[PDB]
């Protein structure tokens, strides 16, 4: 058997995507702007926030063993220097749950979505970010820090580099102003467009210090609770390839996208690796590559063979122990999803048989639930949620996939201790 | 006693003063604005939005049989047309808690915090905002409206009248950009400041006929789910009295503050009538307390016969029933609270025994709380909360009127 006992199997939500009322975060702002790119609101999402002990029963039932979830700083800190014990609170209970259930928690400090107040200090360009983020996690840590499992501190810092590739964004910060959503941000922040920068937009030198900086000041708030504790980052690692013409792109991508962030990871306890495809570019950059095989719900291909390609190479560069932190399929078909996640396992079986330190497998996603942008159409989820009711019905890929894990634990009887 | 068979005793709070996180309110944005006059932030408050279930039991393992609280626009419609039904659960499950400890539970649809998106649109001036609040109202009913054992639409309407009196809001419209307050409200709605009015504030007569639109609103659409249920609106009405010289001045805020709103009651099933005190005034307009005992934690006299008076008033004027839907003290000395509690609910047996008809008895306030623009300084609670630690404790004036409901 290549996964040792401790492996972790578990299913990864973001709070912004399946709590619901996060009205206090930048998303929610962004989604009700006259000019907004997001298709819908996220409202209610699931309604996480109220039945967690429910979805934490439900999910440890289906013999998972680990449950990736954020910790939202809109809730935490609603303005700057005033810290809800209340909502901390909520978390603690949320974990209290987790470990009742006997689920591993991996705690995810930053999920996109920010106090809506931080656009105005420069956001994720801010010089202030990073210790305001930093004293944030102190501030978790000192309230529920001994019941976390494993910590990442932000998730996908590379997102907006690999999307500029595309690219949505990337424009100049001097041009921010050019684009709707930006020009509507800035004016009711009473804020210069220039200086509009949510955490998954922003591809800029700025940003890039500005995320390694708290991400290295994170770590360290965290180490002073729990030295103990393994923390690391989560990166947009996608496998990328080329065809001819495209070479250079495909190089110039892998390069500022995922190893310069694997390069930054190297002190790390773990790094967080989430691949959902193969990103291919050609002489025009980014093509959707040639046809066969999906198909996504996105017309993306599927393709699972890239996480096995980006743990390999999340290995070789970064020389750390790898988590898979999201890997999944947008479909509206569950069984092209159990097939993927078979692939996928096969794949964390491979490197493993090789080897490389690989400590989890968590799916994305638990429960289908707000893609961002494009709101309720694309389902990832391994559990069904009928929002109207809010009744979860799971997937046969959650039992397939929940079943393989425990069927992964050993059987012996007791043992005089 | 001549309280009758289902005479409701209850304790009562307001969502923004104890639920904590009110973070789309009004209020919350008020708070955090440079010039403020919000002496502290509500934060977390008594975060009653979690502890809900214990307060609940608590409050019934005292002896009241009833319980009195809002439920918050402000969470109910985030974004102008956008209902969270998580909210509404929320406060479905609140219900269901009263319920499963024998409580009635008396509803405030709005008690002063507003979603701060209303705001934006002229607020309790806003002419859309009468059919906004009663579809609010709607949303509500068809969540939850059967587990709710008495409606009350609105909260002192008439409270910034009064207030005014003592020359303490009530600019004109368009000088509102001359207080810090409001010119900063303005600036970051991207509105100008002679638009800005909140609730509790806003002493105008657009805000009186927007304010009394809503609430016959309001009442209609809460009878097109439940024509059984009692609905009314509760009103600031002190015990206005003169010294002479103040005669006028007295007749003046008594008509403008007290009748005009009792009139403007006559035809629903009850009026809630909210009273702590005297106001008295002289030839100088309001006259402080005279060398006449307790005092109050703000240094105002200790009044409990103020309640019969307001009581007798409103069934002069409104003719209809009258229930207390709050009364109490603020102080650091619960001993007086007790005693306060004594007279008052003796003057409510003075009225019931002379046939008027008083439907309930309501304390203010269950637990220490966010006392608006005073913050945490006043206690009014017949119920402690360190709120370091969240922990509840009663005080004595909670066993002895739990114990009074109990008998």
């Amino acid at each position: 058997n290549p996964f040792p006992q401790d492996f972790l199997w578990g299913v990864a939500t973001a709070g912004h995507q399946v709590e619901g009322n996060n009205v206090n975060s930048d998303v929610w702002f962004l989604e009700h702007l006259p000019g907004t790119i997001f298709a819908e609101p996220s409202g209610d999402a699931v309604d996480h926030y109220h039945r967690y002990r429910e979805d934490i029963a439900l999910i440890a039932g289906l013999g998972f063993t680990s449950y990736r979830f954020s910790v939202e700083w809109a809730r935490i800190e609603p303005e700057e220097g005033h810290f809800s014990v209340a909502a901390l609170d909520h978390y603690k209970r949320v974990l209290e749950a987790c470990r009742e259930h006997g689920l591993t928690p991996v705690v995810t400090f930053h999920h996109f979505a920010s106090p809506l107040w931080l656009l105005r200090s420069g956001g994720w360009e801010g010089e202030r970010t990073p210790e305001l983020f930093a004293r944030y996690c102190g501030r978790v840590m000192a309230h529920l820090g001994d019941l976390i499992g494993v910590a990442c501190t932000l998730n996908e810092p590379n997102l907006p580099w690999l999307l500029e590739s595309f690219g949505i964004g990337g424009e100049a910060p001097e041009n921010r102003g050019k684009v709707p959503m930006w020009a509507a941000a800035a004016q009711r922040l009473g804020v210069d467009a220039s200086t509009v920068a949510p955490f998954q937009f922003c591809s800029t030198e700025a940003g890039f210090n500005v995320k390694l900086a708290a991400h290295k000041a994170a770590t360290e708030a965290i180490k002073a609770h729990r030295p103990d504790l393994r923390v690391g980052w989560t990166l947009a690692n996608s496998d990328i390839q080329s065809v001819p013409g495209g070479e250079e792109i495909a190089a110039q991508v892998r390069r500022d996208v995922n190893e310069r962030f694997l390069e930054a990871s190297r002190g790390d306890d773990f790094v967080g690796i989430q691949t959902y495809g193969r990103t291919v570019y050609g002489p025009d950059g980014h093509a959707p590559a040639p046809e066969g095989v999906a198909v996504n719900q996105m017309g993306e291909e599927i393709y699972p063979q890239a996480l096995e390609a980006t743990i390999r190479e999340a290995w070789r560069v970064a020389g750390i122990p790898v988590m898979v932190t999201e890997n999944g399929l947008a479909t509206e078909d569950d069984t092209q999803r159990v097939a993927y996640l078979r692939t996928a396992v096969d794949g964390v079986a491979s490197c493993l048989a090789d080897g490389i330190d690989v400590r989890g497998y968590i799916a994305w996603t638990a429960f289908d639930n707000f893609e961002w942008i494009f709101g309720y159409g694309p389902k990832f989820g391994l559990i069904a949620v009928d929002r109207s009711t809010q009744e979860r019905t799971p997937k046969e890929s959650a039992r397939w996939l929940g079943n393989f894990a425990r069927q992964q634990a050993p059987a012996e009887a007791p043992q005089p201790a």
